[PDB]
C-alpha cells in the first residue's frame, strides 16, 4: 500500500508530464498521494499561469467578507459579515495597513505560532468565492478554467446527462483571514493555485481518518452538532493543530507559497490561514475515483449550507433517497 503513513506528498512535474491534467492526477493516486488528503504540485520552470499581475486592481470584491471569531484560541467559530464593496486595490491597500498587515515574525513557525495565539482577537476581512480566473486563455496546461467539468465526468461514468455548470472562484486573501474545517460540497477534489503574494498554511485530515474529526468536532461544537448532523458543512469550525494532537487526530500541515498547486482529494478534511495580502484561484473537479464518495458523502439539510445551482443534480442522481430533504433545506 502506497504512502501508508498518509503523509503530504509534493510533485515536480516536468513539462511533458505536465500535458496532461487527468493522467497526472491519476499518477499522484498510484504513488499513495491521496491518502494523506492533500497534495502539493510545483509546475515545471517552463510554465506561467499569465504574464503578469500587474493589472488586476480593478476587479471588484463585491461582498468583502469581515470574519468574526467567537470561542477560545484553539476552538472557535467565525461568521462573516459582510462588507461594503471595494476594488482588489483597495482591498490590497487594507490588507498591508498597520491594523491588517502581517507582524513581524522569524519564520514560518513563528507566524503560525503566533496566528493560533491571536486569531481571535483581530476580525480579518476576506474575498472570497469570486467567479473569475486569472488564468491566461493561452495558458493550456493545468488552467483552471478549462478543466473537464464534473457534469461531463458523471456522464461519462454513469451516462446520465445533467444541468450545471463548474467554473472556478478568485479567493483575495489578508493576514489571518481562515478557511474552517471543511470538505468540498458533495465530497468532490479541489485545486488550488496561488497566483500571487503571500503564503497559505493548511492543515489536513486523512480521508481514511475524517469520521475522528467529525466525532471531535460533535464534542467540541455541542450546540452546533445538535442544530445538525454535517454541521462542519456549514464551514464555520475551527480547531488548532494543538487541540487536535491532544484529541489524538492523525493529521499534517503544510505551506503553500505562489505558484504551487495544491489538491485536495475526495473526503480530505482541510482548514488554514492565509499568512498576508495575496490571489488564490480554486475550482472543483471530479474523477472515476470520485464517484462512490459522491454517492456516500453527507449532507446538510438544516437550511445553513446552502450551496450552488449545480450541487441539485449530483444529489439527484447519486442520492435519490436523500434528495427530498436535502431540497427542502435549499428552499
Ligand atoms: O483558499 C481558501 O480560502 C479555501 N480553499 C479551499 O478550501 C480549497 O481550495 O479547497
Ligand atoms: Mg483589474
Ligand atoms: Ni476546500
Ligand atoms: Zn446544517
Amino acid at each position: 500500500a502506497q504512502n501508508p503513513n498518509c503523509n503530504i506528498m509534493i510533485f515536480h512535474p516536468t513539462k511533458e508530464e505536465f500535458n496532461d491534467f487527468d493522467k497526472y492526477i491519476a499518477y499522484m493516486e498510484s504513488q499513495g498521494a491521496h491518502r494523506a488528503g492533500l497534495a502539493k504540485i510545483i509546475p515545471p520552470k517552463e510554465w506561467k499561469a499569465r504574464e503578469t499581475y500587474d493589472n488586476i486592481s480593478e476587479i471588484l470584491i463585491a461582498t468583502p467578507l469581515q470574519q468574526v471569531a467567537s470561542g477560545r484560541a484553539g476552538v472557535f467559530t467565525q461568521y462573516h459579515k459582510k462588507k461594503k464593496a471595494m476594488t482588489v486595490g483597495e482591498y490590497r491597500h487594507l490588507a498591508n495597513s498597520k491594523k491588517y498587515q502581517t507582524p513581524p515574525h522569524q519564520n514560518f513557525e513563528d507566524l503560525e505560532r503566533k496566528y493560533w495565539k491571536n486569531r481571535i482577537y483581530n476580525s480579518p476581512i476576506y474575498g472570497a468565492d469570486i467567479s473569475g480566473s486569472l488564468f491566461d486563455e493561452n495558458t493550456k496546461q493545468w488552467n483552471l478554467g478549462h478543466l473537464g467539468t464534473i457534469q461531463d465526468l458523471l456522464e461519462k461514468e454513469c451516462g446520465v446527462v445533467i444541468e450545471g455548470v463548474n467554473t472556478p472562484y478568485l479567493y483575495f486573501g489578508m493576514w489571518k483571514t481562515t478557511f474552517a474545517w471543511h470538505t468540498e460540497d458533495m465530497d468532490l477534489y479541489s485545486i488550488n493555485y496561488l497566483h500571487l503574494g503571500e503564503p497559505k498554511t493548511w492543515y489536513v485530515v486523512p480521508p481514511e481518518h475524517g469520521q475522528r474529526l467529525e466525532r471531535l468536532a460533535r464534542e467540541l461544537f455541542p450546540g452546533s452538532s445538535r442544530g445538525c448532523g454535517a454541521f462542519l458543512r456549514h464551514k464555520v469550525a475551527l480547531i488548532s493543530p494543538t487541540v487536535l494532537k491532544e484529541n489524538g487526530i492523525p493529521f499534517n500541515r503544510i505551506t503553500q507559497e505562489a505558484g504551487e498547486f495544491m489538491v485536495t482529494f475526495p473526503y480530505g478534511y482541510h482548514a488554514g490561514f492565509n499568512h498576508g495580502f495575496n490571489c488564490a484561484e480554486a475550482i472543483n473537479f471530479a474523477t472515476p475515483r470520485w464517484i462512490d464518495y459522491g454517492k456516500m458523502a453527507s449532507q446538510c439539510s438544516c437550511g445553513e449550507a446552502r450551496v450552488t445551482f449545480s450541487m441539485d443534480a449530483f444529489v439527484r442522481i447519486l442520492q435519490p433517497e436523500r434528495y427530498d430533504l436535502w431540497k427542502r433545506g435549499q428552499d
